[PDB]
This record gives C-alpha cells, structure tokens and sequence, in this order.
C-alpha cells in the first residue's frame, strides 16, 4: 500500500546479503587473521585490536571414562549465571543437579557504581545456596573443588590463572578489568564460610563446550565425528579450536618444549573471534551496525564480528533501521516505545517473526511487537518487519559459518580416513533455538571453501550438557 | 599384486558405481511407478510386479499427548519375534516391557511341512509367556487391547484385516498366502485361553516407525523436523509415506469421501518399494544380482530393489562375486565352505570389513572371513576384498536414496514453508550399524534432485523407539 516503503525496504534487505565470494574472502582473511593472533604480541592486549587467540592451556581431550566424586562448578555467561554438581561417572555418563538464576539488573545499570565485590559476592552467594538445597548435609565439611566457566575474554596464564582483557555483552565493571577473576570469586566464597570451596580452574564458555562433548560422545558417535570445534552462539558469539604447540608461537618457547617433552601435542585456542576484523577490514557493515558499535555498544570498537551475530545485538539492529525509516518519513511508529530504548527488541522478538505465516496474518508478529515496545502495526508493515528480520538472520548466520569454516581448513580436520565425519559442539539461544539459524549456517558451510561435500562431514551439534560438566574436568584433574 | 585380480576387481567396482544422471532416471521412475501404483489395479494382487503402494487405513499422525491403559504389541520380522506391553502416557512419553525370541529354525527349513498354524499358535504361546511373566495378575481377566506389527507386504483392507500377498525373508510358509493374519493369529490366542486378547490392528514396520516418532518426537523437534517418512533399512527394505486421500484412486471413491468428510485429509502409503522396478527397466543389474535373484532367494522376480540394497542379500552378493572369480581362476578359495552355502557371509561380515585399515593389516576382514567361512587371506588380498565390499555398500546406499527422493519430490514436502525441514525416520540393522551408510546415503540424496539445498533440509534420524510403540497407538484408537 506505498511503493516507496516496499522498495525502501527490499533495498535495506540486499545491503545484507553475503555471496560466496563474500564468504571466501572472510574466511581466507580470518585464517591470516589466526595466524597474526598466534605471534607474539606487539603491546598491551586489551589494545590488541586483531584475532586475539588467546591460549587456554588446556592440552587433553576427555576420554569419556574420566570418574570421581561430585565436583562443582560455576558458569557467568552474559545473561544468566548457574550453579552446579557434576559426579563424573566414566564411560561417558554423569549425573549432574543444577540451578540457574538470571545476572541480577543492578549489575547492568550505570545509575549505581556497580563493583567485583559486589558481583562475586552474590555469586558466592549463589553457590552457598545451591551447597544447602542439594549437599545440605556437608556444605562446610568438604574440600570441594570448582571449576569457574567465564564467558569473557580473559589472559590466561594457567588453568587456574587468568585476568579479564575487557568486559563484553553488556557487561560495564571497570573495577574487573585486571583482575585474576579466579581470585575475586574465591575471596567472595571464604568471606561467606565457603573456604572451604576451591576455585581450580578457569575455562571459556567455548573450551568447556568442546570438553563437555568430548566426554559424553558415545564410543561409537566419537569414532565416526570426532569433536574438534566448541563453539557459541548465544548472548554473544565465540569458539575454541585445539592448535597445534608448534604453531602457538606466543607462547614461551620453554613452555612449549616444556610441553612437547611431556608427550603433548596441542593446546585449545579460545579465538575470542567476535573480535575479528575489528578494524572493519572486510566485515560487511551497514549505518546502522555502526550505530551499535559506536553509541549503543559497551565496548565501542571491540567484538565487532559478535555485533553482527550474536543474539544480543540483532534485535537492535531491527530498532535501528525502523528509526531510520521514520526520519524518512516512510516508516509510522506510532505509540510505539522504540525511540530512546536501546536493545528493548530482543532477538526473542525477532524469532517469533522469522517463520510467522502471512495465512495468519502474521498475529503472532503483530502480538511480540506490542509486547516488546507497544508498537502498533498493519499486515503490509508487518509483512516488511519479516522482510527485515529474515534479512537480518541470514547475514549473522553466514557469517556464523566464517570462523567454523577458516578453522577446519587451517588444520585440515576434514581430510581424514574413510566415512570420517567432525562434529562442531554449539551451544547458545541463537543456534538452538532461533528458527533457522543452522539451517542458514550449512548453506554458508556449503557456500564456504569445503564446499556441499565439507557441509555433509560436518555434523552442528547441540550440546545441551553444559560449560559445567567441562569445567567439572578441569576440576576432577586439578588439585585442591 | 596380480595385475589380473588387480584390474579384475578395478573392473568390477566400476560396474557398481551409481551416477548422478542414474538417480535422476530412478528418481523419476520410482514416481511414475508410484502414481501407477495408486490406480486400482483389476489384476490377481499377488501377481502385480508393480510398487504396490498398499493404502494402510490409517489416517491420522500421532501428536504426543495420546494417553490410555497398557496396550500390548507383537512384532513378527525376518529373525525375531517379540511382544511388549506399551503404556501411553502423553507427553511423547511411555513405558514398555518387551521380551523377544529368534524365530525356530523349524520355520527356516523346506524339510518338513510347515503351515500358518504352526507359526501362530507359537506366536500365542510367546504372547502367553508373555503375559504370565510381566503381566501375572489379569492375564485371564483384562481385556487385553493386541496391535500386531507384521513386517511383510499385506493387502490391508481394513486396521484389522488384510491378507498376506507374499513372504519376503529367508521363510516361506505357503499356506498363509491369501489368509487374513489377524484372523489366523486371533483363532491361536483363543485356542489358548486368551481369548481375552483381542488383535485390533494391522501395521506395518514402515507404518510403525512413522507413527512412533511422531509421537516420540519433542513438540520442539516435531516443529522444526516434521516426520514425513517411515522407513526400514535392515532385513528388507521399505517405506511408508502420507499421501492425499484424493490421490489415492484405488481406494473406493465413496469410503473417500465419507474419510474427507470427517476431517481427514491422508492416508498411509506402504509403499513396499523392495518390490520397485521387479523388471529391472532401469535398476542396474550385475552377473551377481541375477544370481541371487534366481538361484538363491525364496521368491524370484519380486523383491528386486531389496536384493540390491537390504541386509539380507548385500553379504551373498560378495559370495557370488567370490566364487565367480575363483572361476576364473583369480581367487584362491583355498579351504573355505563359501561354495554350496548361500546367505554364509551376512552382512554383519561385511560391516567389520568396510571400516577396516591398513595399518592393522586388516585384521577385522581376515578374522570376520575365518569366523563366517574358513576362509584364510592375504593383506593383498584383503585389500581388494574391502574395495568389493565398499562398492557393494555405496552402490547399496546410493540405491537407498532413490525412494526417499522420489517421495519427497512428489509430495513437495521439502518448500512447504521459508524454514522447512523433514524427518525421515529409519530403523534397520544397515542404517544404523553399517559404517558409512548414511553417509552415503545423503551424498546420494544431494546428487538427487532435490539437490544439495535439499539434504540440508532433510535429517536422516534413526528410530530408537520402535514399532511396538506404533502398534500401540493403532490399539489405543481401535475398539476392542
Ligand atoms: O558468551 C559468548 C561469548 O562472548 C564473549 O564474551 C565475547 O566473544 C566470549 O568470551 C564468550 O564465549
Ligand atoms: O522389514 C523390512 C521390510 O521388508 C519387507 O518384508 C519387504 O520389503 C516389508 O514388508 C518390510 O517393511
């Protein structure tokens, strides 16, 4: 019902779209990106503006028959923060008795100086709750040891040593930045009683994704796809990758020979590849993704890849080109709440509107954008929001393959025996739950350098058991 | 190193390959057969060499949440026999108590006379084992609600009726051709006792797999894959499909309209398409598939397409391909019982020899041919062995994609929506177990048709619950 929106509309999808040259370019720029990442660094690494490949120093794949006692863990992602026991049972099977609980909304607020005491203390206190519900009868009696899952890029000098580089996903505390988190959480658990709880290891989110499935796949699954890729796609976007020692020249040339001696062969790779291409080298970009990095964005300048995938950010990218198209006088918002609230359309919003149906007259779009800003809309409007949403889910899902991609060509995991197949572990609300989004991810794979015949041996693999059980490995090896 | 035996076997696997311009020439044949086959036919129905495309007079897919008292189950293959009690509880959920039994021997022999009393009243005895064991206290008491899995090809003229067109697994009792099974099996629990067991349903293996996962499958997984197909890759082959009761001609034209008006839009197509191309217009043909089908199996000219693709020839086609280069002179049999003893090597020989390497001088295939034959090898010799049997299983799963494609195609299920998927549910020895199968099966999948794009939104899922939960739900629906 107005020719001018409809075309504007069809023009802003096209400036979203990724081609196979596209695809290639990137994903030979990202494997030259790796290897600038994996030298010895040039100045301080929270300027660091490439790849930052930071080493998790984590050398051994699980075998799956690794057994002990009830251990502990402890997982701060972008969003929710979870507690949890895991009793490692070998023969790739455990039993594991969790709680979760959203990362309170003082924490994400600037009205109030928000510090790491103030944090880690309530994750100390988090934990104390879940040692009374489920081992009531021994809270203060073990030695527990914990493993700490920190979904944020940290400078890992050991498993059980690392500061933060930088806070990320809408995460702004600048007391952190520096500091070895593993400290932080344990002086918040022994001011609480609980020093009798040891923090032995720190892991990404992506390193305990891959341990997780290394341990629980099935002899006869793991023969055939071998786990080689722990990635993310959730809150924000990041994967892990096992690197050749030879390769990781950032590292000491003692400590390497020091671990070759030791019969190693590599270390896991936490990328952090939401940084990559930070600069805007090749990285498709639109106004209004500038938008978000340099006004709407936590961290202007950083994590730039992530702010064209993960789940934080795509929801807002909608905000951006609705608000564009009023200035334009093409676009009535109504009522609507959208102006001056940034991130208030979620990627939640934007999944009920990916695979509504027009024979409904695309209700349930109508219902989750009243619910979101009471914004108001028509058929035709809403027929262009799908339009634009389907545009926006595409390019954070083609881009998605990039890194996979680039990984698997860099150590030629594909080139194995007869009938041998990967399997790339995801976890995260985008991948397991955004209709489509894995779909889209194959035929970039496809699309991508390994071609339909790589997409068919690499097997997108929910892995629903959790960093926990990952970091609950590290903590089984390490002493207390 | 004989260049003879070397060039020999070259040549013989060439002759096995399938190519992508063949699947278009099968795919595209196996559709005209099925519309054929869904014309009512005037000939004698076990004379039809046609797909026989057998409507099931079921009509409605399980959602998840059906709900009732413990049915019971029994389910007659090509090897065992088995009977369960299935309690529905909703929420793609149930509880099943099982207990199976290879079928005697005495049924797999043409010295003695057998006859259909022989196989059902060992049937109700089983049944009557059954339910002294798991289900003591009301076995002359309750009323018992029977569905009956029969895994061979039936002309089904009701959920309870249907009469055997013909045997198909290594066992041939000629006196049940023509009878209505239920019956024979219902005069044999009542001749016991358990008169009380009332048979209230016919399916078959196909039909069960898909009814169980649609209910099995999680509302999440059921709206992100659909289960479209049921099929079996094990014993025999064949698959069931939901085709349009409009489509469907060889149904009576009233019986359709009153369906329609009920609401009912489907019915069950038991495609039997082991029996697919019985003229070998375009199936390809080897000097050792025309062996098996006329020497050495029980029903020559029928059941083609299987004795190329199911588990029960695929090991016999290395028997003949064996002896017949032992005929000339190529290969020493030296002192193995191979000769004058068809069906010897199964496939399950085979299975321990696709995946075996060289750097264990294939040990597996040596160890697998002693313990199958008496046979003894050589590396050299192995080496070609595992190129014979690796072309006898591509060609296998190459072949099993046809049927699947053409189905697909012809219903159109694959664009049905901008983020459309499907399941394809498969239960069978081969499937499941065979290294490689379905791998094999979805590169033959993207050489179809449908193309790449298409074996992305197709997920080839084995089917862990059973078709004794899908005869269940026939009994649940049925009156006693
Ligand atoms: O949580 C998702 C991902 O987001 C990051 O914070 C930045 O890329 C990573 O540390 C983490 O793995
Ligand atoms: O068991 C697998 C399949 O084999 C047949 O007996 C013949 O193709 C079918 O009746 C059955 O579904």
């Amino acid at each position: 019902s107005d020719p001018k929106l409809t075309k504007a509309v069809d023009s802003i999808c096209d400036q979203f779209i990724v081609t196979k040259s596209k695809i290639s370019q990137l994903t030979e720029y990202f494997i030259d990106c790796m290897e600038k990442g994996l030298e010895p660094c040039e100045s301080d690494i929270s300027q660091n503006k490439g790849l930052p490949m930071i080493p998790t120093f984590v050398t051994d794949k699980p075998s799956g028959q690794e057994h002990g006692v009830t251990m502990l863990a402890a997982d701060l992602g972008g969003t929710n923060f979870r507690v949890c026991s895991v009793e490692l049972l070998g023969n790739h099977e455990f039993k594991i008795e969790q709680e979760k609980s959203k990362i309170p909304t003082f924490f994400f607020q600037d009205d109030h100086h928000v510090t790491s005491k103030d944090l880690f203390q309530h994750m100390a206190l988090i934990t104390h709750q879940f040692l009374t519900k489920h081992h009531k009868d021994v809270i203060q009696d073990y030695k527990w040891k914990m493993g700490f899952t920190f979904s944020y890029p940290v400078d890992q000098t050991s498993l059980s040593s690392g500061k933060l580089i930088r806070w990320t996903k809408g995460f702004k505390i600048g007391d952190t930045v520096g500091q070895d988190v593993v400290q932080l959480f344990q002086q918040e658990l022994n001011d609480i009683g609980l020093s009798n709880v040891h923090v032995v290891a720190l892991t990404n989110d992506t390193t305990g994704t891959l341990l997780a499935r290394c341990y629980a796949s099935s002899d006869a699954a793991r023969a055939i796809n071998e786990p080689v890729i722990g990635c993310i796609f959730g809150t924000g976007t990041n994967g892990c990758y096992m690197e050749k020692l030879e390769n990781i020249h950032k590292l000491d040339p003692a400590s390497r020979e020091e671990l070759l001696s030791q019969g190693k062969t590599h270390m896991c790779i936490n990328t952090e590849w939401g940084s990559f291409d930070n600069e805007l080298n090749h990285l498709p970009t639109t106004s209004y993704d500038i938008k978000i990095d340099q006004q709407f964005s936590t961290n202007p300048g950083f994590q730039l890849f992530e702010k064209r995938v993960s789940g934080l950010y795509l929801g807002e990218i909608l905000r951006n080109i609705l608000l564009d198209l009023e200035k334009q006088e093409l676009f009535d918002l109504k009522e609507s709440v959208l102006k001056n609230n940034p991130f208030i359309l979620t990627t939640e919003t934007l999944s009920h509107i990916e695979i509504d149906t027009v024979e409904n007259d695309l209700q349930d779009t109508r219902d989750a954008l009243l619910k979101a800003a009471d914004l108001e809309t028509t058929f035709e409007e809403r027929v262009l929001i799908q339009k634009l949403v389907r545009a926006i889910s595409r390019r954070a899902a083609f881009l998605a393959a990039v890194p996979i991609a680039a990984i698997l060509i860099k150590t030629n995991a594909l080139n194995q025996s007869y009938h041998c197949q990967v399997e790339v572990g995801c976890d995260g609300s985008v991948v397991e739950h955004y209709p489509g989004f894995r779909s889209m991810m194959r035929h970039a794979l496809a699309l991508s350098p390994i071609g339909p015949e790589g997409e068919r041996d690499v097997h997108l693999r929910i892995s629903k058991d959790g960093s926990g059980v990952g970091a609950a490995l590290c903590a089984l090896h390490a002493n207390y």
